């Protein structure tokens, strides 16, 4: 038996287009963010996510708490990054949660249209935001109570989308991220249940946040992560989305103890988000974003407090500067091409061919059984781990010999 997963990408890919990073800026003093900026901009990106929660911006009705956020915006524009802001969870004055109840901000709101007025308010306050969207992951409990509720989203994703645009109607619009694929408690997902509703009139940026135990599935008997983003993908381009993102995905560093996921550590952490990030720049997502810039102190739980490229000082964390050889390696934008050929390349195999701006091929490529593959038609090859940051030369007289890892490695050749 020989299964092995080729992917090639739809398009062109470009990093500093393609590919955000999720930040938490307003954790951190101005001079820790501007340090945490400086770190992006090395990787040769600019894209950054942001929340926003209701219930800390206006801390009673039209009771407003926007001194952070106003020269955060500012310091965003000096920066030249470009920017997506969601706003999510309810005000004290307009949820829906019953008196006593522990989750005040985690149910929506009675009357979506007082949302849509904040989210209009923030975009005519804010016209360098590059995108705003609506709401956080609603199929999931925490984030819309007491139960998921599409009609609800549907109802207030529109009267959102149609005050933005009132403020400004070529400025994007995006649907909130759904958690994983965007199943729903009941069995249906998010985005089927939508799509009855005729949600796609809307013409809003579909997105999901689809985070797996391993890079490439739950299981490792399993990987299936590959086959579930194309399905959801075609779905969502067969129902005429403008655009698919992913705003989230990635690995906590943390040491436990375990909740959800398992522990990797932080070289776990660097090599799980390389091999996902080779996924997923070769599946159909127009913008992909990274969680997240950097870890957190003790007011994020456990496991979120190590999602960082970035430590607490705001320097990097193995992740980073794997991430970091990889792009120095792939250079700026890669166009699709073809794996090499190859001879007893191993089961399990999963195999990704691209070409760089000087016109070289880089071939990424991994199995979990480790092992070795040969390369006929070759006789000169740069191998690159970007785990260890090893460069290793390959030469034969009439093909190569290529090592495989567990992990991502690049071959340059021509
Ligand atoms: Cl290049």
């Amino acid at each position: 038996h020989m299964e092995i997963q080729v992917l090639k990408a739809p398009r062109a890919v470009v990093w500093k287009d393609f590919l955000g990073v999720n930040a938490q800026f307003l954790w951190f003093s101005p001079e820790r963010y501007n340090k945490q900026i400086d770190r992006l901009q090395d990787l040769g990106l600019e894209w950054v996510r942001l929340d926003l929660h209701w219930d800390r911006l206006e801390t009673a009705e039209d009771q407003y708490q926007l001194a952070s956020l106003d020269q955060l915006v500012k310091d965003l524009e000096a920066r030249q990054l470009k920017s997506v802001f969601y706003l999510v969870g309810s005000a004290r004055f307009i949820t829906t949660a019953p008196f006593y109840s522990p989750f005040q901000d985690q149910y929506p709101p009675r009357d979506p249209e007082v949302f849509a007025r904040r989210m209009a308010m923030l975009s005519q306050r804010y016209p360098s935001v590059a995108a705003w969207q609506v709401w956080n992951e609603p199929n999931l409990i925490g984030f819309w109570r007491p139960k998921a509720d599409p009609e609800g989203y549907a109802k207030l994703l529109q009267a959102s989308t149609i005050a933005l645009r009132m403020v400004d109607p070529e400025k994007p619009v995006v649907s909130a991220g759904m958690a994983f694929f965007s199943e729903m408690p009941d069995g249906r997902t998010m985005f089927d249940a939508l799509g009855h509703l005729g949600v796609e009139s809307l013409g809003t940026i579909a997105t999901y946040h689809p985070y797996t135990q391993l890079p490439e599935g739950n299981y490792p008997w399993n990987l299936d992560f590959v086959s579930h983003a194309n399905q959801i993908n075609r779905a969502l381009r067969n129902a005429g989305v403008p655009a698919i993102w992913s705003t989230e995905w990635g690995w906590s560093a943390y040491k436990g103890p375990k909740e959800l996921q398992d522990i990797i550590g932080v070289e776990g952490q660097a090599d799980y988000v390389l091999r996902r990030l080779a996924l997923m720049s070769a599946l159909d997502y127009d913008r992909i974003f990274l969680f997240t810039l950097s870890d957190l102190d003790q007011r994020a739980s456990v496991r979120d407090r190590d999602y960082g490229l970035l430590d607490l000082d705001a320097n990097p964390k193995p992740v980073y500067l794997a991430l970091q050889r990889f792009l120095k390696v792939t250079g700026p934008k890669l166009r699709p091409a073809d794996p090499p050929v190859t001879e007893d390349l191993p089961d399990g195999s999963f195999s990704i061919g691209w070409t760089r701006e000087d016109g070289r091929n880089v071939w990424l490529f991994w199995s979990a059984r480790g092992g070795n593959v040969r390369l006929p038609k070759l006789k000169e090859a740069t191998l690159h781990d970007p785990l260890s940051g090893k460069v290793t030369p390959l030469s034969g007289s009439d093909g190569l010999e290529v090592p495989v890892k567990s992990s991502l490695q690049m071959l340059v050749w021509e």
